[PDB]
């Protein structure tokens, strides 16, 4: 996250850590068993880090969980990042407490204008590589799909949405990638893709969540 805040240990209950050695993008837990990520996320052998703020300290409120399956959805196209999503299962139930959570998936699809809060352990500049160890917060709106479009001629489908700020200097970056954009305090995004990290004229391009609820649902009622 560029241009963000710290958000406070355990702030963002629902936030995960996809750790395969070391982090290397967020997710969101949706329930006790299961979390949704970026399908451009995908590893074999990933550790699911709940609880976590500081993700090079052990601090004591974490549950650490092997997924025992991992689910691309069945149409992403990793040349486009058209449906950049994918569940990850945890091999066993998260124990839910004040500060490991489930986020709610929506009903309906978020408004443009609304303010969205975006998550993760990515990088924190612009131009240049610093990766922070506590979690960073962002409050970034969502933008028109027409000057998502304008943004990113010939490249936005109606299953990603733009967010951010045309102006460049906060937005979503590297490491990121996976994490939750949570609108009205359901899940509306997953960090997906954008043109380097807080430029002007390029702002974050998220998967649209509300597109695969239906999904979703089938998919955690069959695994
Ligand atoms: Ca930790």
């Amino acid at each position: 996250i560029v241009g963000g805040y710290t958000c406070g240990a355990n702030t963002v209950p629902y936030q995960v850590s996809l750790n395969s050695g070391y982090h290397f993008c967020g997710g969101s837990l949706i329930n006790s068993q299961w979390v949704v990520s970026a399908a451009h996320c995908y590893k074999s052998g990933i550790q699911v880090r709940l609880g976590e703020d500081n993700i090079n300290v052990v601090e004591g409120n974490e549950q650490f969980i092997s997924a025992s399956k991992s689910i691309v959805h069945p149409s992403y196209n990793s040349n486009t990042l058209n449906n950049d999503i994918m569940l990850i299962k945890l091999k066993s139930a998260a124990s839910l407490n004040s500060r490991v959570a489930s986020i709610s998936l929506p009903t309906s699809c978020a408004s443009a204008g609304t303010q969205c809060l975006i998550s993760g352990w990515g990088n924190t500049k612009s131009s240049g590589t610093s990766y922070p160890d506590v979690l960073k917060c962002l409050k970034a709106p969502i933008l028109s799909d027409s000057s998502c479009k304008s943004a990113y001629p010939g490249q936005i489908t109606s299953n990603m949405f733009c967010a951010g700020y045309l102006e460049g200097g906060k937005d979503s970056c590297q490491g990121d990638s996976g994490g939750p954009v949570v609108c009205s305090g359901k899940l509306q995004g997953i960090v997906s893709w954008g043109s380097g990290c807080a430029q002007k004229n390029k702002p974050g391009v998220y998967t649209k969540v509300c597109n695969y609820v239906s999904w979703i649902k089938q998919t955690i009622a069959s695994n």
